[PDB]
């Protein structure tokens, strides 16, 4: 595995997989991050990925720095872009992969 | 695909395709960028992937930007650390999935 | 300057100079590199005008590899993402300056 | 003011204000993270920011994960080479601006 993923799944398992581990979605049927949910919902690209993690989409919160308001938005600390970036990079990797162990 | 797997093909198309087209090595043998090559020769880690890019190696010029002596560097432009990482993670990545088409 | 300012100066001074010399216009009046134009046209923030630049606005050619149409899109080399970026991050910074 | 900056200010915020706080030092004279103690201690390029901020300098822990020797490093959380990258980035900025606000 290269640098980015590694990366990308240290991060995935500090702040994701309390409601995606295994790449599912314990809150919402239809929108785990597998890559016919992706689809089906719209964020497929790996920037949308990005975008929905930064500013948080429905009852997901967001991560970013500048998400709003707080009530959208992550209780813990906002990742940095690139972190984010990362993570997008990360859902995109293991859903074209169809989530190999992380 | 993710992004940055795309970023380093066009990278790879325009630096390295003189000698490293579809992963090979016409200079010399047992010297691809194949897992077991990579492997064989030491340079299996993005890291030494980066400086083997950066620095040069016996008879492949370096790419990087303090790559010295002159007769060891690219008579091309250099590129840029950014790049070089891109290409680190290029060839770690194709390496792992047998050097499939981007 | 930092090494990031230094590399989008001479992306600029290749890619968009013609158009843009000292952060002017040469088509398109009200609609310079300079921060009340660059507001007024929507294209305050840099990823409107990372935007702008990868994709191309009326006149205005896009850059990026997925610029399209082509005749939307510059004639030349398409830019990486990150000469876009640094471009983007450029011209963001002489707007604040007032081009010096 | 560009991404990059706020992005190197959130990251300054966390790692150097401590002892950095408005581009000072608290540790000892002569070493500021203005222009004038940059030139006079050789620290002037972005490159030798950057290899400080890793590396470490007399008194000044190194915060690169793959800094060393362990006692001239930080104990604590270490730096990716994006974050410090982005720090020698700001450092340089601040420097040559003057560490005007924000
Ligand atoms: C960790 C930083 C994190 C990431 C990364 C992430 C990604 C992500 C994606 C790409 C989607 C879209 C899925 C689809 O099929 O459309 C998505 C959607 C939801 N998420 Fe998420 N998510 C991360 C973190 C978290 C956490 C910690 C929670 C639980 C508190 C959570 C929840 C949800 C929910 C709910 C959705 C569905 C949104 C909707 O379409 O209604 N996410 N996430
Ligand atoms: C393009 C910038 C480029 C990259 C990237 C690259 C990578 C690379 C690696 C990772 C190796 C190690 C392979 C191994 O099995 O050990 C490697 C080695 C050699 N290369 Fe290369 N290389 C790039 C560019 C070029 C070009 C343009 C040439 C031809 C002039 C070239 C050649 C070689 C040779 C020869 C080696 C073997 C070096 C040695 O072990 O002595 N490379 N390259
Ligand atoms: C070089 C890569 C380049 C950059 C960077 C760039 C930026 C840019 C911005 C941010 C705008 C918005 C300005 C505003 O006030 O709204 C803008 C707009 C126009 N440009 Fe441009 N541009 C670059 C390259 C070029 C080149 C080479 C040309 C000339 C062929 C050109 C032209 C124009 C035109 C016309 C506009 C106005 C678009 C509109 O609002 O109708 N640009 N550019
Ligand atoms: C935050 C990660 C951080 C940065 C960035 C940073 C930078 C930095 C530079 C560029 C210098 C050189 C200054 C000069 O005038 O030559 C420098 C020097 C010292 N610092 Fe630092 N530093 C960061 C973090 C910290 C922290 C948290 C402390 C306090 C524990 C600290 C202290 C010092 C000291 C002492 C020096 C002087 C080194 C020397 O020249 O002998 N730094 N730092
Ligand atoms: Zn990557
Ligand atoms: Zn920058």
């Amino acid at each position: 595995q290269t640098l980015d993923i590694q990366r990308g799944a240290t991060l995935f398992n500090r702040a994701c997989i309390g409601c995606h581990d295994t790449g599912g979605n314990i809150i919402q049927p239809g929108a785990t991050l597998f890559t016919k949910d992706l689809e089906r919902n719209g964020v497929d690209t790996e920037e949308e990925i990005y975008r929905v993690t930064y500013f948080g989409k429905g009852r997901m919160p967001g991560f970013g720095e500048k998400c709003t308001p707080r009530g959208q938005c992550t209780f813990g600390p906002r990742l940095q872009d690139e972190e984010i970036k990362l993570l997008a990079e990360f859902v995109k990797f293991q859903a074209d992969q169809g989530w190999p162990t992380v």
